[PDB]
């Protein structure tokens, strides 16, 4: 939530864009071999993707809107937990850091854990709602 | 966006809402005096301290999603425009100001603003979406 944060994600966005297809096959690749119990709920190519596009539009989130409930939707049919989500992005980070090599700094790591904690809650969030919404 | 603006809605919300009937009472007054032009779109009694509820959730606003729907419609339907988010900002600083009197320092009135500028931004995106989707 932090400015310095904001900063960080704005100006390396458009770096792990450019290694795109690194990020979503290390990302794949290392979501199914460590977890394999998330195996049954699946590939969604964007997934990764999506989470960057939602990162370049952090300071307008809102704006993403109708694309997350679209998403959340799916998600709801398919069994996704809050509990879920800290895995996801354990192996996002874990791919990030593979694409930026010498240039992964702490800081820049950090940013982007935080940044994904707080797309990750908005997901939540609308999903809880619709689980919710269900009864 | 920053701790001290959250700190200082999270300390004053709570003397905000112990005054409810004069802040929402004083808002309506000038908002009509002040602004004849609006009076057509019209009291929802609730508007300002619905304001304040969701100030008060302001590190969670995913969560006043299903509330901040059913109201962006209604406000759809009447017509109300981006550009009237800030006349109605003025009116609600200017009735919390009264409230605080003394107590109202400078910081905290600036705080207020932004916790409302934050707010609007999202009924604004919001809506904005509502008024896309209709075509
Ligand atoms: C913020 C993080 C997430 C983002 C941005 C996201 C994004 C996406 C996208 C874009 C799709 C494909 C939508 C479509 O075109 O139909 C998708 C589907 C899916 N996601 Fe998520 N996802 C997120 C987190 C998760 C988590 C935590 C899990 C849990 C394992 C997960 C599991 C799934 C599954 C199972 C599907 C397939 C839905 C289906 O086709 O039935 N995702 N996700
Ligand atoms: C973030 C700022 C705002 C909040 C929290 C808000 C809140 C509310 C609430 C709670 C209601 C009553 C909903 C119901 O129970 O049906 C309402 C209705 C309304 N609001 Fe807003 N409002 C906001 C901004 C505005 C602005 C900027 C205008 C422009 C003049 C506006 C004009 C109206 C009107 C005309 C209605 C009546 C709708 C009808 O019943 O046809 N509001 N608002």
């Amino acid at each position: 939530l932090d400015q310095q944060t904001i900063n960080i994600i704005k100006a390396t966005v458009p770096v792990l864009k450019e290694h795109g297809v690194t990020i979503t096959t290390t990302f794949y690749k290392n979501l199914f071999a460590k977890h394999p119990e998330v195996r049954p709920l699946f590939q969604p190519k964007a997934l990764a993707m999506t989470v960057l596009a939602a990162a370049q539009n952090i300071e307008n989130l809102p704006a993403i809107l109708p694309a997350v409930k679209k998403i959340a939707v799916k998600h709801c049919q398919a069994g996704v937990a809050a509990a879920h989500y800290p895995i996801v992005g354990q192996e996002l980070l874990g791919a990030i850091k593979e694409v930026l090599g010498d240039a992964a700094t702490d800081d820049i790591l950090d940013a982007w854990g935080k940044a994904y904690g707080v797309i990750a809650d908005v997901f939540i969030q609308v999903e809880a709602d619709l689980y919710a919404q269900a009864v």
